[PDB]
């Protein structure tokens, strides 16, 4: 279980990353 | 739209993990 | 081990809260 939390949070951080990156292309495209 | 889901995924996933970490925390100390 | 996974939860958390605000910011930018 400690192994799959570790996992977890490890995936969630990636996804934050690509959102965060999405984000700052919205921010341009809207100008 | 695309990105209010994701992030609205996002927020709902952290939570719930957030709750298992505080319940594995119970176990371990 | 533990409070490794317990910073990177708070670490996720506050990104996440980012995100949520950012969000809503750009809802009101595209109008």
């Amino acid at each position: 279980r400690m192994k799959q939390l570790e996992d977890k949070v490890e995936e969630l951080l990636s996804k934050a990353y690509h959102l965060e990156n999405e984000v700052a292309r919205l921010k341009k495209l809207v100008g």
